[PDB]
């Protein structure tokens, strides 16, 4: 359970992300795909992209980054009371997209790295710890839904 102070750190940096949702979404997906190429293979939509320059040039990738970060921002702003938001997301990611929980750990690392690069003054160690806690809570609650549906592993 995050404290109120932890949530305030999380949402303070998140409000900075929302100044450039699409740039952050590109940076995060590109970091994910470069750091963990197995993740790119899960996207029929993107798996033709073979270089970082091609990834940066893809408008469709930039659009999907906005989709992802909009969904995540709506979850963070619930401060833990996010059951309604996680149901469809766990269902699609477990049963249609076939995304292991471990790949959610990978994208969480990419999000933290990009926030640290773009917002160092609002993403000191206290805020890094709080965002890690928030992303852990996200993964815990998604993993419980995966387990229900027979996909935790
Ligand atoms: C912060 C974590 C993530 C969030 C908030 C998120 C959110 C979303 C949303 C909102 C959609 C469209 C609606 C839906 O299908 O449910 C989507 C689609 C999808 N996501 Fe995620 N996602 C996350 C992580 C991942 C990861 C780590 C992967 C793969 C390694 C992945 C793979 C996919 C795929 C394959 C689609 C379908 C893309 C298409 O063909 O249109 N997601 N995601």
């Amino acid at each position: 359970v995050l404290s109120e102070g932890e949530w305030q750190l999380v949402l303070h940096v998140w409000a900075k992300v929302e100044a450039d949702v699409a740039g952050h979404g590109q940076d995060i997906l590109i970091r994910l795909f470069k750091s963990h190429p197995e993740t790119l293979e899960k996207f029929d939509r993107f798996k033709h992209l073979k270089t970082e320059a091609e990834m940066k040039a893809s408008e469709d990738l930039k659009k999907h980054g906005v989709t992802v970060l909009t969904a995540l921002g709506a979850i963070l702003k619930k401060k833990g009371h996010h059951e309604a938001e996680l149901k469809p997301l766990a269902q699609s990611h477990a049963t249609k997209h076939k995304i292991p929980i471990k790949y959610l750990e990978f994208i969480s690392e990419a999000i933290i790295h990009v926030l640290h690069s773009r917002h160092p003054g609002d993403f000191g160690a206290d805020a890094q710890g709080a965002m890690n806690k928030a992303l852990e809570l996200f993964r815990k609650d998604i993993a419980a839904k995966y387990k229900e549906l027979g996909y935790q592993g």
